[PDB]
Formats: structure tokens, sequence, C-alpha cells
């Protein structure tokens, strides 16, 4: 791996991974000790990933301002009808096929409606470089407002927008969320990956070991929580209520 980016899990434990300075993206089956590089084409410092139930992958190609998908056994990936973008950093997909983008370069997250492909733009304000996207169940987008070092939210429909009690916040570069509400980032220029659990107000930093710079964040419904370890070019993981990391085996 050489500075990993983006990282995405399904209900299966498949784990999904930017190689942003290989310009690929990778792929590691539960159990499995080696991985797979999936067929994309003429990718350029890829930033997000997104998986569906169907094993569709959608990836951020921030080099070429585009955002691009494989079904799976594939081998013709899709250019997605996404107009404007600017180095997109983040990607986040819902069960009907509505994709969410985080178009970093212009401060700004563009939603695709299913099937119409009509482009809309989310009433955030204020956001400064955005990167990381997440979308929960109930429809609600989480952006880490990079350049703000804050992370806001927003309900489907909404014109509140609101910012997630984080404290402290440097460059935060992912989001990740599950079925509780519970909301994990990575702190990327603190080196740390912080937690607002469900109901609580006080943030929790996860007992990973020698992180640097990290860079996305993914969580399933066993409350697993992966994490692109961009600095040291490795991705590692922690089991719900863990203090001792996995690194996983890409290479």
């Amino acid at each position: 791996l050489n500075t990993p980016s983006g990282v995405a899990v399904d209900s299966a434990g498949t784990v999904w991974v930017t190689d942003h300075g290989n310009n690929r993206v990778v792929k590691l089956a539960a159990g499995s000790n080696t991985q797979t590089v999936l067929p994309f084409t003429g990718l350029n410092t890829p930033s997000g990933v997104a998986v569906d139930s169907a094993g569709t992958v959608w990836v951020t190609d921030h080099g070429n301002n585009r955002v691009v998908k494989l079904a799976a056994g594939s081998n013709t990936q899709t250019v997605l009808p996404f107009t404007g973008l600017n180095t997109p950093s983040g990607v986040a997909v819902d069960s009907a096929g509505t994709v969410w983008v985080t178009d970093h370069g212009n401060n700004r997250v563009v939603k695709l409606a299913a099937g119409s492909n009509t482009q809309t733009v989310l009433p955030f304000t204020g956001l400064n470089t955005p990167s990381g996207v997440a979308v929960d169940s109930a429809g609600t987008v989480w952006v880490t407002d990079h350049g703000n070092n804050r992370v806001v939210k927003l309900a489907a429909g909404s014109n509140t927008q609101t910012v997630l009690p984080f404290t402290g916040l440097n460059t935060p570069s992912g989001v990740a969320v599950d079925s509780a509400g519970t909301v994990w980032v990575t702190d990327h220029g603190n080196n740390r990956v912080v937690k607002l659990a469900a109901g609580s107000n006080t943030q929790t930093v996860l007992p990973f070991t020698g992180l640097n710079t990290p860079s996305g964040v993914a969580v399933d419904s066993a409350g697993t929580v992966w994490v692109t370890d961009h600095g040291n070019n490795r991705v590692v993981k922690l089991a719900a209520g863990s203090n001792t990391q996995t690194v996983l085996p890409f290479t």
C-alpha cells in the first residue's frame, strides 16, 4: 500500500481500500491473507470508496474529477453523470442507489438521485474543503468539514446543519456512522480516531496504537472499526471493546 486514503466494509466482512499512491483499489475477503486488485482503469489518486449490499463499488477518482463504479464480476467501469466536480474526496450510497459525494474543491456536497440522475447541492453552509461523507439509514448526511476542523450533519430535506461536539480537531478526514447514531471521525492532523457514542456528549479516542495521519474509517454492525493508517501504509481494525488492534494483511 502507498498512502491509502479510503476504506469500506460490507456485511460479509469484505474490506475495500483506495490505495491512493498506487492509483488502484484493493480488496480483502474475510479470512483471506492476499488482496485482490479491482479492475478499474485510469484512476488517479483515488480517494473515497463505498459499497452496497449487491457488491457494487463506487470510487471517487480524485485526480480525474469523476466518480466511477464497478459491479460485482464486471470488467467495465461506469463513470457517473456528476458534473463540475473538483478533487472529489468521499462518496456514500444508500440502498436506493442515491450517491452523495464531497466535492472537496468546490466546498460542497452533491447528491445524484437514482434514476433521474438529477444532481443537487445539499444546503450545507460555510464548508471549507470537505473531505469525508457518511449517510446513515435515516438519510442524515455527515461531513468532515476538513478546512474548518469540524464535523457537521444535515437531516434529509432540512436547512438545519448541526455541528457535532467533537473538540480540538485538526484537518479531519473521514467519518463513519452506525445504526445506533454513534459517529467515528479520523482526526488526521492529530493522529487519532475520535468517537461520539450515541447519547453522549464527551468524545473518546479509540485505543489504536501508532497511528499517523489516519485518513478513512469504516464500521460494521458488530462495532468493528477499520482505519486507513495513511501515514504508515497500513489498515488497522479494532473489535468492539478491544484495546488490541489487528493489522490487516494488505501489501
